[PDB]
């Protein structure tokens, strides 16, 4: 019966919401609507203030059911409220309208720039889960997403904003996943993008890994991970092509040294200060997902790499060159969020180096 | 507490009800009583305003809660009742059920005395009274009095079986009913023509449960209910009839032979006026209506009808005629549709129809 | 053990099968394979002789894990019984191999026409259910369909077979759906096509309705229901001009019948699929056919009833007999075409009147 | 967040308790504390007014679990409330909740009037806890309250039982049985009562169960008065009186043991009888009369037993002496709360005794 | 297969039985039948050798498996039956009716083998009795299967049919007593006079019996009557209701005196027609709770010395203290004897001690 009129007050909605759910605080938002034509039903739906750790079904004002899956998808299982149908699985249509209507509410929630943070803080996970599952609403959900970026400082921003700041000739949305904003932001992988004023999205939640599988483009701009092989930057490929064949020798030398530990050793287009890093194949598991393969990129303009090619052009079968190459690889792994096959040998390799720094 | 005093206000009862059942509206009716001697217990029972859909009466023993659901505390047909039972003894709850049932029936009867507002109760719970007629053998008579039906004499009102009996003719020994899908379906059905013509009142049972309910409702005030869609309909001048039976006796045998194993007998009707014939079913088999919710059929013929009068003249004078064969089967087939059965093979029925049109046209 | 060997007698497979399923007879078919590389597993799968969510047992390193793994085999292949034994703790890759191999097995069965009857009798339902659900396989599946037709008599044929026998002026595959082969082979709908030796596929399973939705064409030819409005058939010029003289000859009668029939029917058109029947009811291009778990009256220009009706109607368009007779044609045509009557009792009273007319 | 303030009116506490439990009346008691340091958490706990025929857990105001089988020990499962925490290691929360409940119960006890309300409903649990909770056994036993032979209609504590003990009284005497009237008037408590030695009347079933772990109270052992060898304060050489009587009836005892064959294990001169001629006590371990083995103590100062001594010695084989001994035995069984292995025989025996008392 | 031939050997049925149910031993009996007309189905039903502790008949349609646990197919009391039903078409209330018909047919055929019926009856008598309670329709056919020890029967269990054959000319009732054991019921106060006169009493000595005789009201039109309820009717109308009518009014005084002393503890005190050697007993009301089940009349023996001399003592002053103590004692021991419990044993004891003091000096 409250489900039945309109211009109910906020306090009235609150009370119904509270008695319905045993919540001690009132609803964060409400969406209250009816449908006409084929099916006729009214829905009253609440967004709770806190994320959980169902909706009641009526036919003509008589209670039918509590737990009814099929009514609303799992990624929207936080929604509480009532659905009162007029009739007697075609309620698949009810599901389609409820999902239309929540999404509308979320969009409405998103227009209040200042207070969306409340909803988003709590339910970003569910939006993300939905991107994965709800193929038909992947676009409209993608517009609800918000991320920290290398341009965004302390604010989380929309992919729409990201696109506004895109360069003339930027075809790709760049992102990185990891544990913390600071870990990814100081990561080797973003050094060069970040130097040239390219914006990288910092995806720092575990779902994020799961979600980017499915989020393949936004506004016709494809997302690419700055931790996978073959980074496309937006002329000066001649500058690049020269460095590639300059270090082709050293690449072939390091690859043979590392044998089965990497698939390739290439010349980087993504490093500034770090000498090298470990990127992964486009289709394999990432370093961030391996918790629960590998190319090694070298920085042509780094001085450790620069003197390594000298040392390795003149004599490849050296004991020091081998040991120096492995060490780079090993530390690069650690740095790219991988774990060592055997840390004790890595340790001993470091003590050898330490001794060479110290006399005898 | 609330289950414990008296001269509680309606508002108090309502708030209690609402909390007990998470209903948004208060109760339609309330019965709050107590029992001495044998067992000691108090009961507060509510009738909701709207029917639901494992009973729902909370059992307490000395103000402490024991059970939410307790089969045996009240029969299934009364399961819409919501309320509390508080016993003082309890470790023989047949004693509780009997008093619970006694008191509801009483409440219902008081409801029935308020003519205007009985409709509210009845609209919602007549299903349950009818179910009880089927189940509760001991209270079958009392439940029968709470029943209400549309009749051929009642127009737009539902009337009681008591009112029905008040208007029975002098020599009428039977209450007549028909079961069907809607009010208009049964009222214009073949089976009430003659009864209706002679001002005999027919109860129109138009809900599915009615079929289940009349299995057990055999009489009311010592008058037996008889369905008007069954064989051997007895009416309240029998020699007028007996002439007509022996006159059309011949035709019946020729028709039955043409119809072979589709009908058991072909008989002369006592129930038709404007219709040439109908399909009545044996006293013991499933009704026609009880198949719309998914034998044996008799075909009754109308002695007074023109079609039958001149199909007799056609069948004395030669019984092997092809068109007489065709005419008999087509009466039988349409008689089936009419009586709410289904055609075994529709395609052949249509070709049968088209053949008879080719004839009513000259071709 | 049994899932490891491979020169294993049919008796040994049958024995395993019965103990696995508590069936009393052996299997109809067996498929026993292994898979290398990506994932390492063995499957041994059985087709039961009688048609009975899924019941494939999952083993890891000869240790029993699960009995009901919903992800292992698609819903439409749930009659498959047997075991998957793996070498390591995704399932999409297993599923992929299970459906590949079943389908392979099914095609091997299809080779032996004698034995494929036994299979298809029991599981054709599932092959159709699959055309509906599993689209990556729809094409392989549709080659396994077999239907009775108007030229197959007592054996079921495939669509490939149906296409070879087509006239090459014929663009469409014809089908009718209904309850029983006898019901459909005799319907007004197939009269003219059957006289022309044009082949109609008889589709006498409830699922066929479900399935023809998805099976929109075969080998570039579109399937057309013979129950639906506007049926196109080989239109020789000698003929399709004959169809226009009749068309206009009964132009007035069609209008007069539409008028009498008011809201019960959408158009009264002159027919092109009737030989001996005076008329039939066709449904609209989309929107429920007669098969229920939109309306056109087509009249037959060469049927004496229709020929006479034209004369009586064009003599006096408001004859109460003409009206009555038209509604009787309509009603009986509803009955033919698989519909129920909105008021049986009125149809009866109409029939009594027609009887009275052909008698005095 | 009612579980947060602490200027809370009882009205507000009650309103919360009712919404939490759907009870009609408010709480009997409320304990509402917080914990600082190790783990941080707040608890709001209620003692309902009527025993049932549990605890909601929130973490940082988020509902996690309604039923958590570790939060509170099983005997305290009547406590209704919420625990809200900062994060099995619920061990530590448990500990605290049981500490604070006992703290509260102790406080309820100090308010003599109202504790009776509490102890009526929950004594059962308190005893159930005596059985299970060894760490809190002593503290729980201080809550216990019993009818005694010196308490009237009032129930009294064990601490109060002890203040009235003679200091030569070593033991705390108890009797378990069905009703107060029944135990108070039993033959077992006759002489203790006469001496003014206090007997605890335990009349609940659980009491049998509880005394199995409640062995002492303030270093004073609990003896059942229903068991063999009762020890009571033996004034100087009153025990030398009890040794004359002992040898006086040494012979009678031997005879009755013979007569009683295997029904009874010993016949002894009682030290617990004033007016009853005899009684059946059970052995130190082995089922008491509360069966949900046997000695027969005779009263050396009862006229029946004194006469029996004379008849029995004059002639140990008299059938009247036999019949009289069996009858004494049987009626003593009935008194002591056992059943007769053959009532119809005992009946017949009585009929002979009646024919004797009358002369036929 | 197995459920479609016939002249299948026993070893075959046995093998099928074992595999179907995981029993180590083969079936005690088997019933394999088929049905036409309404529905068509075949049924293969086994009686196990041992009683177990939902039913389990496997339901097949056209030889494919459908359902293990299928209630409604066979009534609860017949849930020991294991086996298979293969229906040709699928109002399975019909199937149930035939299943039950054919089980009873099998039981009757078992009962025809006097010596070996014991094997079945030992295990399943409970289930038969449960049926008598539940299956109103088959109550008669089921009653024909029951067997009981009777006062006539010594060490054998007899049918009610045989009971009826031995009835005296003028005996209108079948007499029963229910109790814990044969020796207890057989030597009870309540059967003395019936037994003296050659009237057969059925000894019902299992708890289900109490439950069973509620519904088992007659047999061969002869009504069953408990010997522990008020108003026992004997056939003795040998013009000797006058004999009985004498004693009735002869002890009318003593009866009313005893009733006043016994106050609310008995409904009435009457002169008995069922005692020989006992002085009195406690019968219960025709409608209340029996004794054997955890309103009382006190019947008194008009021919017993104790009761003969108490009538003297009662007329010679009713108000006497010892008369009061003696009446309560008879009542009390009568209670224990008739299988009730004493409300307060300590006072019964103290009463006994007083009387013992009389017997002795004191």
């Amino acid at each position: 019966w409250t489900r039945n009129p309109d211009d109910i007050t906020n306090e009235e909605y609150g009370e119904f919401y509270k008695s319905l759910t045993n919540d001690w605080e009132d609803h964060l938002a409400v969406k209250h609507f009816s449908v006409e034509g084929q099916l006729e039903f009214r829905a009253l739906l609440f967004v709770p203030r806190r994320a959980p750790f169902n909706i009641k079904l009526y036919v003509r004002r008589v209670f039918i059911m509590d737990n009814c899956e099929e009514l609303i998808p799992e990624y929207l299982n936080f929604i509480r409220g009532v659905v009162d149908s007029e009739d007697l699985k075609i309620l698949k249509v009810i599901r389609k309208n409820l999902v239309k209507k929540c999404l509308e509410l979320f969009t409405e929630l998103a227009e209040d720039k200042e207070n969306y943070k409340k909803f988003y803080e709590q339910f970003s996970k569910n939006i993300k889960l939905g991107i994965h599952e709800d193929s038909q609403n992947r676009k409209k959900l993608s517009e609800l997403l918000r991320y920290y970026t290398s341009a965004s400082g302390d604010e989380m921003v929309s992919l729409k904003d990201y696109c506004t700041r895109m360069k003339e000739n930027q075809k790709h949305i760049y992102y990185i996943t990891g544990e913390t904003k600071d870990q990814v932001a100081n990561s080797a992988f973003v050094e060069r993008l970040r130097k040239h004023g390219l914006e990288v999205i910092y995806m720092i939640e575990p779902i994020d890994e799961y979600c980017v599988q499915q989020l393949k483009e936004f506004e016709g701009k494809t997302l690419v991970s700055v931790t996978k092989e073959g980074l496309e930057l937006p002329e000066e490929k001649k500058k690049q092509e020269e460095k590639k064949t300059k270090f082709e020798n050293l690449c072939k030398i390091m690859k043979d040294i590392l044998e089965k530990k990497v698939e390739k050793v290439v010349v980087s287009n993504r490093l500034v200060t770090s000498p090298c890093c470990i990127v992964t194949s486009t289709y394999g598991w990432t370093a961030n997902m391996e918790r629960i393969k590998k190319h090694l990129e070298i920085n042509p303009d780094h001085s450790i790499i620069e003197t390594l090619r000298q040392k390795a052009e003149a004599d490849k079968n050296d004991k020091s060159v081998k040991d120096l190459v492995i060490l780079l690889y090993e530390t690069a792994l650690l740095s790219s969020g991988f774990s060592l096959e055997d840390p004790q040998t890595h340790a001993n390799r470091i003590y050898r180096m330490i001794k060479l720094g110290l006399g005898i």
